[PDB]
């Protein structure tokens, strides 16, 4: 046999490294079809840092954005997202009185801050219509500090003027764009001015685009693809949708995303809007493009449940010593090295069979309960 | 990082379109298998464009027809559906004499209309037993506008001589031929004088041909293989078989058909035949190869239910506008771009893994429901 | 456009056929995973011949072969096996003196006839071990036809011993060696003298070898790869396995196949030992690796229960008249045509996405009866 | 056709063996993604020698290693484990004080004993912080043979400073370090000085860390990467994770494992840990990284439970012999034969489609009862 003294020398007498590099990896799958290598540890968990870039201008200290959707982020969501490090976009499914006033509850309130008023930071998305120039006019007067320009299909006339009419009209705020799935998508609203990128369609929990369009893309993919072309201008990405757990989070990263935003793992937590009901105690959680939603006709998102998930402020800790726990074991520091590492090679990959993802589960038991923290 | 104003002009550093074209995209996969990526919307929805051509000289203003099935197409649905801008095929499961007066019910009523006489426009199907030649005299009295031969397997001798007799004696009608799913059968019922294809074997709800048969094709590759061939002789095809929402008829169209057939998402609907029952209130679907409309032995289909759809005055609408939609997701403003845009490789397609198209549909919610419209 | 009469022509711009070859086609699939593409129409399902050969030197009129299971097959199971043109193999789970009586039973009794004797034909299974020699001898005075050597796992120094010895004291006696999956195996027992060979291992209904001994081979890929070597030396093999439906039977011939066996089809008929009980219809099928089967220690199948089929009389017929319409749909006039335009390319083939293999059977119903005949 | 004389002969006109070679095998995949070909008989299963190497010094009589889990291994187990010729690995979620107590009962007690004293063998866990020093010289005082370094993610500074002062402090004593699923992994300890290789991460039937640290690897690929590096260096590795049956312990073996290490199929037995309870005769198994375990937060395995499966006394002997009768179908003599015709490229190996899959395993059939033994 060979000696043990030459076992990290015999490495190189290896063409790559074990697995595969993220180019290797990326058809058409996404965060469940791939895992990513351990590497070594040699630091502890809480050195972790995750901060994350929102956008262009704004950096959160963990990457965790909940949905402007109205099951998931009003005042009360935005409020503690904010605090816990990350932050919510407040939805526009009401009145521009009534999504202002939301805002003013947020900005009158690791955590989530100006740099100038050290009030919380806050975020809210609108419609890409004409009336929502004067929305947007209201929100900026309540002391909004970020928009989302909130559609399925962000590429664009109406969206592209709306981008073009705000960094005109008010330079300070700060424009995410889309959705977005593909490189020719992301190059039109970056060359329009968008600071930022929501990356997704047909991805959510509930949503049915992709079966009553035939449009979208698969989440993993569209978020490498697009964020390689768009981080090469700066632009930071939001994975949103079909995000589950802390490992989607990490993948999501992975592949180039720099946040990731949620509405179903938030939808059924205290802070979220709308009251809980008995069936087991559940909240309705219901897609935007619903009939519901769009009647309070093509739907594109369905209304359902989830149940009690408790309050975030022991949630988003979880999220968050998670993540920690998570990059360790790949063995980098923060999400900065985390996409240092995967660009260089570092960072390997390895597919998952269907099988494999059947044994990577709970598998051959006769009960169990799955108690995460 | 690179400048926001070169990112479209960056696009030209990249060798290809993001995504696949069709040719790349094409084995044996069919329409859940894969998506279409958005593209650019410079249009309202309202603008897109469904003219469809059906036959060689017939053209319809929505590419839906429904199926020859006695529990989809009699008299009332084909009525409505002309009236639509989509088109009815009556079934021949009865007596040659039963089926001129249901196409003379039709006859004597964007709709689908007759330029000389302004009646609405009437399919019908037959056999290819020296049987049907008479049937089909009675059909043309009636005012038959389109024959379609009903078969699960359209190349053959009694086929092509049974086409050839109707293009001789009756010059005037057009001629659907089928069912088919290769490029040799296409060219066989192309040469005999077909005017127009149906394609699809096995792909049918209720059909098991290919469990009982070992015969058919997947549909989507079925479509494309076959009107690669005979859109170059302008023979339009029909997309018959495994279409059960807007996304399909989509896709259907995406690989080269022309027009879409429908059984089962018409089947329980107020205009269909057969009454309803309650189980929930449902309708009888069968394949006529059942062993009950065989009789009303190898079966290659079944008998089974439906739940009550509703009227296909709100159904097809539904569709109509969701095509629209659809079209406008994709950055094309009529069907006969959409063909020209893919063929030409601008538009683009990508993969779905098993995980992708679970996460594409409704996932991880305590209940749901899925209201349409 | 092209003009109609050159699109025969037309075809021959094409580099080869649409579709794929069996050498194409042909990893670590089975039957369920493909699908035969249909061909020309120019006659009668009635037309099509199901002569097939056994043995080198015994030919049936039909394919089909019943398994030597003790829940399949004994004397009742083998003389109407014989009488509608296929044959029985009579188990061994049971004394020398049992088993020969009961091939009595059928020599004393399309058919399948000695064309000396005009007595119906019988199989019978034995093990391997030295006692079985004198069972064999006594199987052989009661007019024993053909011997199958039953072993999950055939290429064995006992097997080949058995063969050696038969083919010197029973010259006249054809003797079927197996189970087989490997191309090795096929050379071993050929050489050894095998008259016919035994396909598959793991494959059967109630058979989990694969499971416990993590040994077999999909059975698709099994017989393809054992009849390409066996068929060159003119040993007809039988698909022994996994066979459900008349689609399967098909497949299995078009891979090479000459015979196919079935179990679990034909367990639960009214010709198969047990008597019925209720719990619905159902009769005792079990593997005969099976504890039970065993004592009537590692099992390598399972007792299990099915519903009653009736009486092969009229399921066989299903069978034969089912595979006469499924060698139309295809265009080949007798399963020997079926090999030869098999080898030549000229039948094509075509894979199945697990979607296309969804969407192939019934789909999207909200009930259905599924009514074979 | 040709000589059945010629059969042997004619097998070299083939470029290679029919079926894979492990390196052509050898992406993602686990153990049900494949089969292991059948070889040639000319032996008896009695005659399968199933030695194998724990670690660099210590033989067992048979590959079963019991898993450090507070449901499956205390001294109950480990003492009945190493009289049938496998050894227990006593887990460590207790005081130093009560695990030394254990140990001792098994010391103080085919059989796996030491060459000196003729004591049965045991094994022990322990984490990797330094209150585990103490809680080590406890184990050795007590007569401990080897040590299990436990954890997720043995790749870290902390481990390979726990190796390196075991083998400085306590030479004699044999180390076991993991777990590991990369070749890199394997080097850094194997450069620390392990004696053996514990292979796993989230292939635990009880375990989740794939979810929600998004990292691990298939186990099938993770066995082969790390042995076909660690065996150079001649050290043992063991299968951990993922193993249900007689077919997972042959393919691990397969693919370069020594041993296999059980939990859940241990667990519920007799010699377990934990009480009967009713809901059906369960026990309680649960994840050591599961909120119970580490309460007795991030979770990374679940509690549950499982059937009774008896004593261990009837289900080794089960294992061994089905062991046996697997090597046996091969055509291998020994697992160390078994390794030697694998590495060669004599044994041969196949995929499975999921189709495959469904068709290995029991299939179609009314009801059944699976009685392994
Ligand atoms: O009705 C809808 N149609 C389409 N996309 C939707 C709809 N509702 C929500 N979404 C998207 O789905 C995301 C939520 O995905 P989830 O986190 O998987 O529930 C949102 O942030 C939106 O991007
Ligand atoms: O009994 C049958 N055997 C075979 N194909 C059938 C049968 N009944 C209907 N079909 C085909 O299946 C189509 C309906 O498919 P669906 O729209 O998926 O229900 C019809 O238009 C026919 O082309
Ligand atoms: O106990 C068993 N172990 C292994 N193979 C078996 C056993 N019982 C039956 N078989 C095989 O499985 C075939 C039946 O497969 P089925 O037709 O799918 O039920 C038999 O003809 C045998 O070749
Ligand atoms: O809580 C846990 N987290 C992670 N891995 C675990 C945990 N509990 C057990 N394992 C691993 O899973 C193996 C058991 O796998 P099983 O034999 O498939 O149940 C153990 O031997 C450990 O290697
Ligand atoms: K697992
Ligand atoms: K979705
Ligand atoms: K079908
Ligand atoms: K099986």
């Amino acid at each position: 046999y060979r000696d043990a003294a030459t076992a990290l020398e015999h490495l190189a007498t290896y063409a790559e490294k074990d697995g595969l590099s993220v180019e290797q990896l990326m058809g058409g799958l996404t965060y469940n079809d791939f895992l990513v290598l351990p590497g070594k540890i040699d630091f502890p968990s809480s050195e972790v840092v995750l901060s994350s870039r929102l956008t262009k201008k704004i950096t959160l200290n963990a990457p965790f954005v909940s949905s402007p959707m109205d099951t998931v982020t009003e005042a009360d969501m935005a409020i503690h997202m904010a605090l816990l490090g990350g932050i919510g976009i407040i939805h526009h499914n009401c009145t521009a009185e009534e999504q202002a006033e939301m805002v003013r509850r947020v900005k009158k309130y690791l955590a989530s801050k100006s740099a100038d008023t050290k009030q919380l930071l806050c975020g809210a998305a609108i419609g890409t219509i004409d009336a929502d120039r004067q929305r947007l006019a209201m929100l900026v007067e309540a002391g909004l500090d970020v928009v989302v320009l909130d559609s399925s299909q962000g590429n664009s006339v109406f969206q592209i003027n709306m981008i073009k009419w705000i960094k005109e009209t008010f330079p300070d705020l700060q424009v995410i764009a889309g959705n977005v799935v593909t490189r020719e998508q992301a190059a039109s609203l970056i060359h329009a001015g968008a600071d930022g990128l929501r990356i997704g369609m047909g991805s959510g929990s509930i949503c049915i685009t992709q079966e009553v369009m035939a449009c979208g893309r698969p989440q993993g993919t569209a978020v490498y693809n697009v964020t390689q072309f768009a981080n090469q201008f700066g632009v930071p990405c939001i994975a949103d949708g079909g995000v589950q757990n802390i490992g989607h989070i990490t993948k999501a990263i992975a592949l180039g995303a720099s946040t990731v935003m949620m509405g179903g793992m938030l939808a059924g937590t205290t802070e979220s809007p709308g009251e809980y009901f008995f069936r087991k105690r559940l909240k309705t959680y219901r897609g935007m493009g619903s009939i519901d939603a769009m009647q309070k006709l093509v739907a594109q998102g369905v209304t359902g449940s989830v149940i009690d998930k408790g309050s975030i402020k022991k949630y988003i800790p979880y999220l968050y010593n998670g993540l920690q726990h998570s990059c360790q074991d790949i063995g980098v520091r923060s999400l900065v090295e985390f996409r240092e590492k995967v660009d260089s090679g570092s960072v390997r990959f390895e597919f998952r069979t269907p099988s494999a993802q059947l044994e990577g589960g709970v598998h051959n038991l006769h009960s169990y309960e799955k108690r995460l923290f």
